[PDB]
């Protein structure tokens, strides 16, 4: 049994990686989580410790680890700016890491935690489920047999209530920023679809609003991300519908479904298996999301601005 | 359309709240927790307003009390020691309160709560769901056709994996204790059928198991419980189970470690139909838990012993 | 015997409010805060009550109430976005609230304050202790003296270690900005000197700095507010100093970096002689530090942009 | 320079360290604290860097090593509970600690620290400023000029307001209860004088009181602690003292109710002279054992007059 440890029990996604680690035949060893509603860890693994302060998880990991009983595994599914230090963590405790997305907020620890890699004998692995959605695997198959740069637009709309302003979500130190939070698996599928971004521009930035173009090695990209639900389109909101997703490749609408339950075990399973999302897979949607949460401003021309932005 | 605020969101046990609110077809205004794994909440209520600070959620209802559009509620599932302190908010709002069990964690907080109920207009119920439980309505229905006081042995044993222990659930200033916390609710049922208690022993008191010995008006009762899993007994131990609670009157006994699924919207059925429980009906668990809390262990009589403890 | 409570004891500024308390011959009741180094209470006032929840502290000044013994004030140092839900606690309570500054954050707060105010008999006051500043006072008696419109420069550093970013002193949301956390000292001095501010300019604003240009019915205005000690002028850096505080009128300076020591105590002493400064007096600076927080930046005219941008 | 991290910045005991710190000629180049009212550090280390997530400043710290810059001292000032695992902390990033009594919470845990200490050259002190008080170095003076058992009487009454319980100095689980928080300082104060503990008694443990009874090596001694002011004496009461320190040696008192004693310790610390594992294990021994021990009726002539 691969044996796992794990951040952010308390939260949102957690419970995936709960299923995933079970499903995979793992075995969760021990939690970290400041906040304690985590009981749901009862239904799967009742033998586990758990522990409220990080310094005490790490002591006893440790302890494990120095009697030859380590985990194999620290599970982060922390908040953004706590999965660089939590993977440290991982690696100096002698474990791989398996981060949620964003892997890490700045390119600079990318760089750090390849050279801890080295020195470690340790991995750094993190979860792009959309690159595990058999939609778009059959997407950048096809992609394969075509010739030309591609013109996308790219568009999400993730309707959030008021809780989500109170939530370090919204932190940008926390959060790295609208576009990282909600953005960073988009910019994750794109650069997988279509290489490095030559050229990156912001048109909107405000809190509930992330738009711009993206001139890939393999695709020129309108992009637009909100956290407001009145982007939906009409036919759509009439309906009470409160988010929108939509790819379309040369004019023609991306169709990858919602009905997806497993990718999370997928990505353990492909981690496992040796076939995981290490750094150098990452590094490139944080080069971008770093970019975007910091370059200035600039007016679209015409071709470059995205339909949303009116 | 009954308006609602609640307390305690991100918690263990919202998510029946938020059932009971929308199956009773009333809608919830705004929630207050400072921990922010709440979204949850876009699924039943996409407008409700989300505070993490106590005197702003507090702020907001004032005003839209001032303005005619106070809520009619404020359910109630905090830590327990902030259930007292959160029920004088509601009343001072205009709002009845629907707290979880224990109500308070004080009989002198019942009786604060009576004079406040008087100058306030309105109401403090509580949700005791074991009320509702078809099969301990129909034990009841049973017991009122006998004469007699009954013998009873109650065992009630709920199994926690570390992660408890790191709660707020034992810290006593916060839960009241393990026969509070856990406790309550068969104290409460054993009031519900027997009426008051004479006397009272503790037998055992530790971090995971209280028991001992009541003299109720109509019964006399032998009561055991644990959060340790290993006290179920064998049988359902082999096919998994972690909880069982039992009540043996005479020798009859019924099992209701099941069927709680929908149990809260019951009790919010009843609670809006004014024949809710209210500081009435749970003063006499409470009292009792409260002498459970301060009294010195004593010896048991071999007549006035638990089972489960020799 | 002035009665008062008070909230945020464990901060940078309560010692300052023990001080005032006891010298204006006041008692403190009961303190409330989150966190609890606050042992220093107890040479002050060592039989005051003491809560971190905020509901309780309320419950308990609500029973004070009740039976005819409130608080006469509620001292408020929390973080600035809970002031507003704090001094509408006290007025609820039958207290007069003096709140450390910025009173609010809102203008429309203050609107909402001044109906509370009619309708409870209670009245509102802030902490403006420069206006208490001997050096100030002078200066505004020699300004008094003389018409037409002044031509200002104010500078204002205080320097702050790298602490202060991990602090909610920089989160928005909580503080209002560097201009209003820091700056509202300042632009209630020049309201207060000056009187309605016509223009309002910014032309920095970065995490450390900010700056910019008013014209006042009394004065023009160049400012510029610092949390870099770098910006501390030169000769007095050379001497250890890291703040520096001058106001610059028609060739005139007034240096007003210290002299603090006692004004807090003399603030209370105003207002408990009925002296204090209400709603009225600070609604000016709050109304121009909301109109800083979200006004773009702009290119200044060399005449209108302050010399340390220069 | 010695560099220096410290934990606990925010708290009541912090601004000792960073006197401390600054009085021996250190630098202090980061600190911790989920708290932050930690301003008070511009006035002695403008430059330190400042955190409020654990695992940021071990990774910031270890990143100060992996390249050769790494702190000598890790300095703890954070709740009881906290001291051994960042005592670790401070062992697995190649620097010494100086934490706060009671240096950590278990005998088990004094028995790992050691096999740490050898594993990475590293050392573990502890902050036992009682030690360094001339008034007490004066007591161990006299006393080794004669041998025989003592008998001791110990009072301790540290009076505390409404705050206190609310804070992690009463939750068991952190602070180890009143005996260790408060009372693990002459329990030290005992054991260094008297030697080790062979019989151990608890006659109270109430919120506010624990009393008992020892006999060490050295002295049989009855003693008292309490955090309600009311136990200060009648005399010292009525003109509103709040607390009292007295150890009564035979019939001569010395006391110790008021205070530099903590840059002492970190001076002798850096100079070697500093209070290991082996010097602050017997105390924590004792300690544990009343965390645990069930109360017993006293014999008269074993109970401390107080009670
Ligand atoms: N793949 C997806 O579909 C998906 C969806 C949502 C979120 N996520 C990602 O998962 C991560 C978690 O997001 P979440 O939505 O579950 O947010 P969340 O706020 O719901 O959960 C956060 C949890 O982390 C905990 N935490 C805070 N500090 C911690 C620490 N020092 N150590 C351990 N735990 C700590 C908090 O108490 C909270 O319980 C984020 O990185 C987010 O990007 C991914
Ligand atoms: N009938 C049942 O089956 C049942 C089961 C579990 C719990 N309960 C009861 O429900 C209540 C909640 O229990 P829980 O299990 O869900 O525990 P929990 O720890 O999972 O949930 C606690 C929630 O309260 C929040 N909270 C803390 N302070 C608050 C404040 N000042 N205002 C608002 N929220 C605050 C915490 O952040 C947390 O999100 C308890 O009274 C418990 O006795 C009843
Ligand atoms: N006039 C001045 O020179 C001056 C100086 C500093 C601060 N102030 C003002 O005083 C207030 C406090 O500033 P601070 O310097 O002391 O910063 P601080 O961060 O040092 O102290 C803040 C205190 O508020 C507490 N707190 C948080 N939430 C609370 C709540 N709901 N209720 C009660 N307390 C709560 C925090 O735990 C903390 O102990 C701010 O408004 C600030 O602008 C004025
Ligand atoms: N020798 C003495 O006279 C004396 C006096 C007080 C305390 N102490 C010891 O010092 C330590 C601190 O006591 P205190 O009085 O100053 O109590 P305190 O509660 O005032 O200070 C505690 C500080 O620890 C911080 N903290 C909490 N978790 C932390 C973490 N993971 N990392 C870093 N800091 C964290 C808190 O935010 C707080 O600022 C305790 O061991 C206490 O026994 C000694
Ligand atoms: C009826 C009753 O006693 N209610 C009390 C009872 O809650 P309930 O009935 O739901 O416990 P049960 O185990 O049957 O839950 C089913 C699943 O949820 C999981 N569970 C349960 C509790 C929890 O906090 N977290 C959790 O994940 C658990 O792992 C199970 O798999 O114990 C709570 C507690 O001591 O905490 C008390 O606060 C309640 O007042
Ligand atoms: C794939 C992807 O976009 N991942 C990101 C995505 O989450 P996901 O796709 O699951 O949300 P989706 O809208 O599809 O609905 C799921 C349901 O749960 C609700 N939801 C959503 C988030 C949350 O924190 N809580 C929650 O209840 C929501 O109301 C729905 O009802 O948004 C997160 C966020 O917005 O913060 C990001 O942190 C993630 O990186
Ligand atoms: C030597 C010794 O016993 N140390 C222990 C002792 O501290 P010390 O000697 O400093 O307190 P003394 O009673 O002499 O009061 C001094 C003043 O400070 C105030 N004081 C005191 C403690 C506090 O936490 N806050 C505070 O303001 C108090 O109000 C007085 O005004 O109590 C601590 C505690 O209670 O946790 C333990 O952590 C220490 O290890
Ligand atoms: C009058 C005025 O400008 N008030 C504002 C001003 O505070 P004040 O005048 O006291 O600061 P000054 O620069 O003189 O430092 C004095 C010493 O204290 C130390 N100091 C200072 C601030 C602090 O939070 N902590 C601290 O330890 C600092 O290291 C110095 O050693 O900054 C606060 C803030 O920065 O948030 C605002 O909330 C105030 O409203
Ligand atoms: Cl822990
Ligand atoms: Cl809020
Ligand atoms: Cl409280
Ligand atoms: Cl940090």
């Amino acid at each position: 049994m691969t044996r796992f440890a794990l951040t952010g029990l308390a939260g949102y996604i957690a419970p995936r990686h709960l299923k995933a680690i079970k499903e995979v035949g793992g075995v969760l060893v021990a939690s970290l989580d400041p906040a304690t509603n985590v009981g749901l860890v009862d239904s799967f693994f009742p033998e586990a410790e758990f522990f409220t302060e990080p310094e005490a998880f790490e002591a006893y990991l440790e302890d494990l680890r120095d009697r030859g009983e380590g985990v194999d595994y620290l599970s982060i599914a922390s908040p953004n700016h706590l999965h660089y230090p939590q993977i440290r963590m991982a690696l100096r405790l002698g474990a791989n890491a398996l981060s949620e997305k964003p892997l890490v907020l700045w390119p600079e620890e990318i760089a750090r935690l390849k050279e801890l890699e080295a020195r470690t004998g340790r991995r750094v692995y993190t979860v792009l489920q959309l690159r595990v959605h058999p939609s778009l695997l059959a997407l950048k198959e096809r992609l394969g047999q075509e010739k030309g740069a591609k013109d996308v637009v790219l568009t999400y709309v993730t309707g959030r209530g008021k809780w989500y302003g109170k939530s370090w979500k919204v932190d940008e130190a926390k959060s790295g920023g609208l576009a990282t939070n909600i953005g960073i698996h988009f910019f994750d599928l794109l650069a997988w679809l279509f290489g490095r971004a030559l050229h990156v521009e912001v048109h909107a930035r405000t809190p509930t609003v992330n738009a711009g173009y993206l001139e890939l090695e393999g695709a020129r990209v309108r992009w637009f991300l909100s956290i407001d639900p009145s982007f939906v389109p009409e036919p759509l909101r009439r309906q009470g519908k409160r988010t929108y997703r939509s790819i379309a490749v040369d004019g023609e609408e991306v169709e990858f479904s919602e009905g997806f339950t497993d990718l999370h075990t997928e990505v353990y399973r492909k981690t496992l298996a040796g076939e995981g999302f290490g750094l150098d897979e990452a590094a490139e949607a944080i080069r971008v999301a770093a970019l975007l949460r910091t370059l200035p401003l600039s007016q679209p021309s015409p071709e470059n601005r995205h339909p949303f932005l009116g």
